[PDB]
């Protein structure tokens, strides 16, 4: 199978896929306490992170298992969403960093290959588990400055930062301020001084996604823990946002998937044969799913294909891997929430109560409308603006 | 103004709304904390009581308000709706009894008319405050068993029982089981002796609402506070169980509103003005919530001219009501859940944190659709019967 | 009835209505013909200005049936569209000049008034049909200019001018050009030298109305038959453009009322019972069809209340007619193409060949849909410009 | 490119898209004229015949191109049909037929081996011309009837037959009436007495596609051009009407591309920018034909797959195929008729006039939802079937 997200395309995909069943039991069976609650799930990570799994888009070169498909990450996040969509989403963090440190490994200068060289075996080992923070926190910008003694300082705050709770290594957004400002990354480790991992996530859905805000108070950061980008439009930079978070549609299409088996089952489990509406619904469902699939995997393929292709206008690859991803996205964020909806119709009224697995997936399912880039609003901006040429 | 639901159409309806717009800052006040604790607000209950308004329904000829369109009923609770849909969906029970009530008190034998009139100057006094038993729970079919001496012991158990931790007066629906079999309405006060209300509502939405399980075990009830019913298919029934729930249709629109409300403001505060994909869907929503309104307004004045005309066949008319009341129930059910969905796209990310009030919002609205009659997949073989004239 | 165009809601309602009902036959009987030919059906127009009908909505006091309420008359172009959907489009031009020459009659300077009266009477008689030139054609700007002698010659032409093959006076929208500019409404009749009809119109639908293109070289118009208007912003003409439209929503709703019924009487001829997916279908369309109707009957309802009502602010007025107008037409021009096209889907592949009644109604009831006040483009502007106070 | 049916993916396919676009030009110049007229284009089929592309996909043993991917076949029609739908519809049941052929000339007996040759260098030659008889006429049963001699008579009629009007060759789904009957498939050569092609197909859409009925009347046919199939269920026969049908997908796709492209342009052409709601609808059609392309993409992509293995349960081949298939049709005709649609929003009134190219794209995009396998009613009664395992 080569389409649809329904099995791996690669060797060390299926061997990716093989090893989460082991864990998908738990992440099942704690997901609904995990919701109530509001807590990260820290034990499946503990799990993880020994059996290596937190390491599987580490270059095999390096120890790990050298997964290096968009297309089977996405394959593993469904498998996973389809027990927990918060464990799935904070686990896209970590194995989409694999990609991108794999990347700046391979073709950084000897300041960013060897820095993210350190980190890759980190993950593996079970040592690093890389968090992102991208979005400034409304009160704040983050800024780097200089020390004085050729290192950096770091100040502000990131918000919406998933799996921070068992983070250990923060890649962060930030522009300089001591040449004209240009953009940096930053890397801060969970023991910097003036860094702090706050406890306020409180969501609609991905509840136990750990998705916090994280504050660096001069935080002294070594001038080889930063990748200093550029100043300045450049579509070249689009491919890495769309490496950095493409794969993540495997999450929303898995709770599709979950939503859509739940409500089978609930029929299948009734002595009357399903009304003429019922049955309306479900081939509704079923196709409606199967165009959701195909959108999130076409998109996920030539991903792929495009990523793995250096070889030409690196602008225009960046446009057009950018422009994969939206289009999908714009179709996944309407297709999946109306799934999980119709599915409600057909359990009936046990879905309303708090407890009913559908009562979450229909909350989970809203995360992906808000996650940048883009929501819908800029979506439409940035759509347009390349369809008219503008 | 006699359409959209916009204003009362009558002197009394007037007065109603005018007196509850003093008990709205409490309502919109309370909302958020007894949503988290899921916890029934007894002080809204308490206020309106002594205030009189639990007796709004209820014939002037007995000291009520003598409000008596459901038009206007349901004008008001989408006022109380925009503060809290909870709230809005136990007044429904309450409200609508007064109606119901007074066509027993107007039309039923002496049986039917003295118990009507007692529980009617009940109501005006704040002394009773009436719930209704509807559903059974899977466990259990609700009989009533001749007691031996001319009364009745009642046995059971009803579900989403919703105003029931204040109820001092539950209406079940029953059948017998001492004839052949009939239906039966005995009326049980809460200090009957087997009759307990239990605690255990767990919402996704509705949180507030009280909508809990009540359980008979043996409960005495006296042969005058049973309203027995039929035996056998009689369409003119359908008239009383339109009367019954249509006006609720004013909580959906309430919430529809109260959600738009909610986006509008938050776009006008913003420095920037609107990109394009933001202006399309503010005009979509509001042309939207007019056929929202213009829908439920219009069922709603069709149901005041049928309900008020008793010259004519009444089999007719009870088809004519459920007809009425349907077709706009299904369209209510998908579009106020399209627009209050739409408004988080407009709000953006804060939507989804779990205390603002577009994700209540989100929540509350799904109510309609798993209310009887009918939950949708039943609704479509009652309107598609009506229409092919099976 | 008060609701969904169901029922006209006055005697004169009542009396046009049933008079129109002996022209059904004919109008239901040409209709594939003039569709095929793409022709005018003159001969229904004559029979319904002997038979006075072309003078229902002028003023009893004129010698009218004095129907006087938009939402009788959208019930009336409602019954004419289940017939044909392009005779309605051109019978609404008459009816709803009809209501703006009476409130020219009773509220306009002697001029006007002696001018409207002259028309009315006409209308009555059988004499007068009366067509509006409203846009310009691309190549031109219609143009009022001086004749030296206190006169006037215009120039230019008008596009889409329905009804126009047997039009005898023709209302045309043109700006002076001899003070600064203003806005003028000379009316031109047919005999006038430099008047020219083409014969240009060649629809996807509406193929009978007469939508064709007319011609002005230097046409000569006294004075007293040039209503000027003025210059310069002012929203109280919004509400003569609504009297002037808004009741040309019975025709699509005509048109969505006749695919239903032509939908299930192929349903009940069949041997066999309808499908699951039929069934659903059949109750999904009747939900549909009453949403429809009772927001276009809402619209027409207010749009009459706040017509009758002059004792305010004006500019006020015609932003409230406008808008209760606008909100309603959007969901018209979606709901009503959508329950055709539903249609199609119930009696299958019959319904593709060019001479099945739905494959007409899918054409005819896509007009709507490009007839300003708004085009969906330009609604949304408008929309979402009142409901931000921009 | 492997998705989205931007591109063929094996060398024989693009020499077929390169040989086509010579073709492009006459097909689209002459696409207004045989709409209109309703007559199919015999030249564009003259100029296919000796340029060979009427073998595109018989073997290359036998001297064709070899084209045998669906998806190629699919990437083909995409592009004649943003040419000319019916010309692509009536092109499809060529280029499908070489790949049945195909299959029954290496795994046919030695009768159908022999006769599939026969046809199949006939193609590649440019002398046969093959239509596929497959829908009773409701008057006829087709029947084949021994003629005591060893052959048969064939007597019926089939209705729907695309491309007849060229067709040099017949293949016609019969049953026997002489064993128990048996499902035939006689092949009628044009010349054969009794065998008549009526001049009846008036389409609302696919005018030109020769879509007419077939008459047979006691026509001889010898016993080795009869293809004799079964009996009597046997789901291993779904696979072969996914490989006559799942093709034509990708007329549609083409229909909904030449929209865009068409909507596009206009905008471009205008002086002023594009309002808000244009670049609205701009974006989501821009992702609605991406989610398009990519379930009929892969739909055809997991189709080849599943057509090319031939080593296991060859029922659960068939329904699987078929799953593909439906779930992806379902899918395009909701699609493609929507994009269509809001194309007209786009450039407005000019595309309500019957010449504009919108006008016509509106007809033809619709034509997918009758075609068999499967129409919507019937595919929700298949694919629900298939989801609940009844
Ligand atoms: C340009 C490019 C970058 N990347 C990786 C290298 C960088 O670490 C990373 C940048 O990702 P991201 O942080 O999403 O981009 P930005 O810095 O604009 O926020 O993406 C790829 O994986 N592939 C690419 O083609
Ligand atoms: C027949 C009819 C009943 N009613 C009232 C009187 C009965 O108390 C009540 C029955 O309502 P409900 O309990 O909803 O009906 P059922 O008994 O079928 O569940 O409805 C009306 O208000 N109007 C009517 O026309
Ligand atoms: C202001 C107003 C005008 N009218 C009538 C009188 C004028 O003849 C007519 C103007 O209609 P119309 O031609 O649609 O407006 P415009 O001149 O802006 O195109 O509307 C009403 O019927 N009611 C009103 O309240
Ligand atoms: C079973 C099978 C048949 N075919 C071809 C061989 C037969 O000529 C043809 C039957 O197609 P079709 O006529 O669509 O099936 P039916 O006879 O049920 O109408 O399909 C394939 O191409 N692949 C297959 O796997």
């Amino acid at each position: 199978s080569t389409t649809g997200l329904y099995a791996p395309v690669t060797p060390a995909g299926r061997v990716l896929l093989d090893r989460l069943a082991a864990h998908l039991p738990r992440i099942r069976s704690t997901a609904a306490e995990h919701d109530r609650d509001g807590t990260f799930p820290t034990d499946t990570f503990d799990a993880l992170r020994k059996d290596g799994l937190m390491g599987a888009t580490v270059p095999a070169e390096l120890g790990g298992l050298g997964v290096d498909r968009l297309y089977d990450v996405a394959v593993a996040l469904l498998a996973v969403a389809r027990a927990d969509a918060s464990t799935a989403l904070a686990l896209h963090m970590q194995l989409s960093r694999g990609l991108t440190l794999g990347y700046e490994w391979r073709h950084g200068d000897e300041r960013a290959r060897t820095l993210a060289e350190r980190i890759l075996r980190g993950m593996v080992a079970g040592d690093a588990v890389v968090c992102s923070g991208i979005k400034d926190h409304h009160t704040a910008v983050t800024t780097l400055r200089p020390d004085g003694a050729g290192g950096w300082l770091l100040s502000g705050r990131k918000t919406l930062v998933s799996m921070a709770p068992v983070g250990t290594h923060f890649v962060i957004n930030a522009r300089t301020d001591g040449g004209p400002p240009r953009l940096a990354s930053p890397v801060v480790t969970r023991d910097t001084p003036g860094f702090t991992v706050l406890d306020n996530w409180d969501g609609l859905g991905m509840r136990a996604s750990g998705t916090v805000d994280i504050v660096f108070d001069d935080c002294p950061i070594p001038a080889d823990h930063v990748l200093m980008r550029d100043p300045a439009r450049n579509d070249a930079v689009l491919a890495g946002q769309t490496v950095s978070s493409v794969s993540v549609l495997g999450v929303y299409v898995g709770v599709a998937q979950a939503a859509y088996d739940t409500a089978v089952a609930a029929l299948e489990r009734r002595p009357e044969p399903p009304q003429a509406a019922a049955l309306t619904l479900v081939a509704e469902i079923d196709s409606r799913l199967y165009a959701l699939r195909a959108t999130a995997g076409s998109a996920l393929t030539a991903a792929d294909a495009l990523s793995a292709d250096l070889s030409g206008d690196m602008d225009e690859r960046g446009r057009q891997m950018m422009r994969h991803f939206q289009c999908a996205k714009l179709a996944v964020n309407r297709l999946a929430p109306e799934i999980v909806s119709d599915c409600l119709s057909l359990v009936g009224g046990a879905s309303y109560t708090a407890g009913h697995p559908l009562a979450r997936l229909l909350r989970d399912v809203q995360a992906g409308r808000f996650m940048q880039p883009y929501a819908y609003v800029d979506a439409v901006d940035f759509l347009s603006a390349q369809a008219l040429g503008i």
